[PDB]
């Protein structure tokens, strides 16, 4: 018992700042994947937003292709 209830304390003084540091690290991991998660479906939306404006632009070359092909018809 020189030194045995200093190392003890000091065993339970890192574990306490070992687990603070997990805990500050996690909740910054937690933030960064949620942040992701937010940009990822921004992004599908987008994506669909565009998509729906190329299928009325193929609709409307279907249009076009078929006054010519009236047109150019002999």
């Amino acid at each position: 018992l020189a030194a045995k209830e200093a190392k003890l304390r000091d065993l339970e003084d890192s574990l306490a700042r070992e687990r603070d540091t997990s805990w500050r690290l996690l909740a910054e991991k937690e933030r960064e994947m949620a942040e992701m998660r937010a940009r990822m479906q921004q992004q599908l939306d987008e994506y669909q937003e565009l998509l729906d404006i190329k299928l009325a632009l193929d609709m409307e070359i279907h249009a076009y292709r078929k006054l010519l092909e009236g047109e150019e018809e002999r």
